[PDB]
DNA sequence: TATTGTTATACTCTATAACTATA
DNA sequence: TATAGTTATAGAGTATAACAATA
């Protein structure tokens, strides 16, 4: 009445898919509180990491394709947590940095994420054992 | 000029993300001399590893929702890899077993995976340090 | 001519409600 | 009523082309 697994639990993309939505939902349960989705998440800690850049520059290193990241920046703009300014020297682009509401809400959202979700995660593997998790991961990435 | 990563390094869903991605790009492309998705291969597999099985017990078995699956079955039995049959019992099940012709193109996708994708990703790791990754992996599905 | 931000569009995935035919 | 398979639909996520303003 369980259905056998067969090679499927040697299948390394299919571990990391599961993998994968099972952390993500639990992120967005974690941070609900501050209602960001990863994704708004790390738009923030990027903004928060690298001020002055623009738009093309914040969507290449995340991976998102610019037509996409134009909606992005509108929620998270609209709701106060950042600012597009047009920078004089080339007024083609717009330069992005956060707002002080925004910074307050990557600060609790940080809290929340270390605390309730990032931590339960280290404590279910070794300390060592995830980041050497991580450490793969980065690996595979290239 | 190259932008900071700041605390996404740290991110542990960020990374899982990014690394499901290129597996999932180059098992799509190691996979490709016999069109299957990863979705649909999974799908090959499962039903060799359990014959006599309905939709509902195959697609909940995977994460698939049951009326997502059914397009899903529509191209598997269009490309005539698996059939669906009326159980004489219970007339509203369909029972699903792969074809000839389905082990014939799951046999050879399994080379394909085996030798030019997971072998080149055992690689790229240690070959222990991988079988940790996927007992990791695995670990944090449950 | 090339690039930045943008719109429009399309294709995949995923999610939900409601139908049908059985039971 | 309840369940299996199905349909239609709606929402994300992601992909490309093109256009206006600017370089």
């Amino acid at each position: 009445s369980e259905l056998k697994m067969g090679e499927l639990s040697e299948l390394l993309g299919y571990a990391l898919k599961r993998a994968q939505l099972r952390v993500f939902e639990d992120f967005l349960h974690c941070v609900a509180p501050v209602q960001l989705t990863p994704a708004q998440f790390s738009v923030l800690l990027l903004l928060d990491a690298n001020p002055g850049r623009n738009q093309t520059e914040i969507a290449t290193t995340l991976g998102i394709l610019r037509p996409n990241f134009v909606a992005m920046l509108d929620a998270l703009e609209g709701r106060g947590l950042c600012v597009r300014t047009r920078s004089p020297s080339d007024r083609r682009s717009h330069i992005l940095m956060l707002t002080d509401k925004g910074r307050a809400t990557l600060a609790r959202a940080k809290k929340l994420v270390a605390t309730r979700h990032e931590d339960r995660l280290t404590e279910l593997l070794g300390r060592d054992n995830r980041d050497a998790l991580l450490s793969m991961l980065a690996t595979i990435a290239r």
